[PDB]
């Protein structure tokens, strides 16, 4: 069996918002023919006095990962989930607001920013280092970014040019607002994190991370997109199929050309 830990809210209180992800988790587990044994947390025990009971009961997984979520709730806990997988090569699964807390986490804890935040959960931090873009804001507000999207693999020896069978380009489907800051993609890579996939290749102030790792690590991966959206029991999502492969130990063989699911 593989335990795994799903860092978010109890079964009681998370609804159907899970819905997909565990449909997704679900065809991987067929894929891979592993007992999955999914630890739900709630992501407000890994912060204050007390989280280091939390903490360990995440170091006993074999994988450690977090969706998105709504709302500011439990993102100190979510970072906190990040920084235990970075610190003890427990295989990291990060979607959305995932990646998010992975760059979070980082900017505090090894970049030393300890006001390290979203643009969404501290507006006067002077290190935004997940902030809406200039080109979708309003005095009003700002766009909700649905839909497809051409996602580029911009690093060959990364696990997203591997999982994607080598594509330069895949398509994957998004629900999101806030993005990586341009300005500290520096710092971030200086801190051992390495930016994966983006929406643009040149890298401007309009190049949107679409994936990141840390390639320091067995497996630490995490995703702007939300894979779940693209999954069938027979196409599973290679990001979440990795993951679990990663935590159970396991070698996978990957097609020699990505599903035309996720190709333009
Ligand atoms: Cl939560
Ligand atoms: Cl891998």
């Amino acid at each position: 069996t593989v335990r795994i830990a799903f860092v978010g809210k109890y079964l009681q209180d998370a609804g159907d918002t899970y819905f997909s992800v565990l449909q997704c988790f679900e065809h991987c587990q067929i894929a891979l023919q592993v007992r999955l044994d999914i630890l739900y947390v709630d992501s407000e025990e890994l912060e204050g006095p007390n989280a280091d009971e939390a903490r360990k009961a995440l170091l006993g997984c074999d994988g450690i990962f977090v969706p998105g979520g709504f709302g500011n709730r439990g993102v100190d806990g979510k970072c906190a989930a990040a920084q235990v997988a970075r610190m003890n090569n427990i295989p990291y699964f990060g979607v959305c607001l995932g990646m998010q807390v992975a760059v979070i986490e980082l900017s505090r804890n090894v970049v030393g920013w300890s006001d390290a935040n979203s643009e969404e959960f501290n507006k006067e931090s002077t290190h935004q280092v997940v902030r809406i873009m200039d080109c979708d804001r309003n005095k009003m507000g700002a766009n909700m970014h649905l839909g497809a999207c051409d996602v580029y693999i911009v690093e060959k020896s990364s696990i997203m040019a591997k999982i994607y069978s080598k594509s330069n380009i895949v398509v994957e489907r998004h629900r999101h607002r806030y993005e990586v800051n341009t300005a500290y993609f520096e710092d971030l890579r200086k801190a051992g994190l390495c930016i994966s996939a983006v929406t643009d290749p040149t890298f401007s102030s309009r190049c949107r991370v679409e994936a990141v790792e840390n390639p320091s690590l067995r497996f630490f991966l995490a995703v702007q997109f939300h894979p779940e959206f693209i999954s069938t029991p027979m196409d599973p999502a290679p990001t979440y199929l990795s993951f679990m492969a990663a935590a159970a130990k396991k070698d996978y063989v990957w097609p020699q050309k990505c599903s035309q699911r996720r190709l333009k």
